[PDB]
């Protein structure tokens, strides 16, 4: 609106993709969840420590 200038997503805010870089840990939350580009971009954007172990599906 002006600023000019873009803004780290809330990951919520974009989802329907299949770029899946799956799983990706938390180093905080230690658990194995599944995620698009838009998803590990906005995780990435603002946070930090997720690890990507594997480029594809999770622990199941």
């Amino acid at each position: 609106a002006s600023t000019s200038k873009c803004v780290c997503l809330l990951p919520p805010q974009c989802f329907k993709g299949g770029n899946q870089l799956y799983c990706v840990k938390m180093g905080s939350s230690t658990s194995e969840k599944t995620l698009n580009i838009c998803e590990v971009g906005t995780i990435r954007c603002a946070n930090r420590k997720m690890e990507i172990l594997h480029p594809g599906k999770c622990l199941a």
